[PDB]
């Protein structure tokens, strides 16, 4: 209801070709790793669930 939005609490560089890179403070939305949308780029891959909080 709110809970597919997160922000980062870390930088996070991607490693493969399916995971997302992004900065702390940069939001995410959720389409132990989860696919997300960025709301900064728009890309869509993994980000480790462990590195973004609610938001
Ligand atoms: C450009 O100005 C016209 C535009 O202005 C207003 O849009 C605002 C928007 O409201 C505002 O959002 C709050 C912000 O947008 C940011 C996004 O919100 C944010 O997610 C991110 O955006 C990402 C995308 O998510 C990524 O997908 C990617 O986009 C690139 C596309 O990759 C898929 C790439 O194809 C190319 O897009 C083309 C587009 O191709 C699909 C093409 O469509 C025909 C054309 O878009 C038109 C559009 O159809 C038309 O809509 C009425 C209008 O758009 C205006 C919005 O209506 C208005 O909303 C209030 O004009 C567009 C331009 O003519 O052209 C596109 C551009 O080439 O390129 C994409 C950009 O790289 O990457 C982006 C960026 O990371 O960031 C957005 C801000 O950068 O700002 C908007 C204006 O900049
Ligand atoms: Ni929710």
């Amino acid at each position: 209801g709110s809970h597919m939005t997160f922000v980062a609490l870390y930088d996070y560089e991607s490693r493969t070709e399916t995971d997302l890179s992004f900065k702390k403070g940069e939001r995410l939305q959720i389409v132990d790793w989860w696919l997300a949308r960025s709301l900064t780029t728009g890309e869509t891959g993994y980000i480790p669930s462990n590195y973004v909080a609610p938001s």
